[PDB]
């Protein structure tokens, strides 16, 4: 170390969409075919941020001292995408307000399987004010771009 920030972030999402993998991906470059957190530091200025990143398999102490999250569906499963307004309402009763959000949908490897479509999920971000990134945490697509452009924009929220 040195660091001159942590940043807590937390994964958020039904089971089953990718959360521990894009954790493992981005921490340790590593996929797998209670609640844990894993770290890796980046650095911008110089100035080096650890990110501190959640999952679950405690709600007040799960959410407090985040200061960023992913809100994470499966763009092969409907039901998560429609489940994303209900997780996003318990970060609202939960969180700080300053909090920073980015709405993921992974698996995007498996083309033909698609239900959600990305102009509709473009459409809910833009509504509810977030950004909205498609990954695969399995060929690790996009995974460094989501987990930065979360990191940064917290860093100028808190500059
Ligand atoms: N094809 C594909 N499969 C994935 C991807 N991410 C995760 N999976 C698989 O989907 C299953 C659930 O992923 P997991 O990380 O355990 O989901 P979690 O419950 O949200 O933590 C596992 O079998 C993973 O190997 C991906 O980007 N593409």
């Amino acid at each position: 170390d040195y660091y001159d920030y942590l940043f807590k972030i937390v994964l958020i999402g039904d089971s089953g969409v990718g959360k521990s993998n894009l954790l493992s991906r981005f921490t340790r470059d590593e996929f797998n075919l209670g609640v844990e957190f894993a770290t890796k530091s980046i650095q911008l200025n110089n100035k080096i941020i650890k990110a501190q990143i959640w999952d679950t398999a405690i709600t007040s102490a799960y959410y407090r001292g985040a200061v960023g999250a992913l809100l994470v569906y499966d763009i092969t499963k409907k039901n998560s995408f429609e489940n994303i307004e209900k997780w996003l309402k318990e970060l609202r009763d939960n969180a700080d307000s300053n909090i920073v959000i980015l709405l993921v949908g992974n698996k995007s490897d498996l083309k033909h399987l698609r239900v959600i479509n990305d102009n509709d999920a473009t459409q809910y971000a833009k509504k509810e004010k977030l950004a909205f990134i498609e990954t695969s945490a399995l060929e690790a697509t996009n995974v460094e771009l989501a987990f930065h452009q979360l990191l940064n924009e917290i860093y100028n929220v808190r500059q």
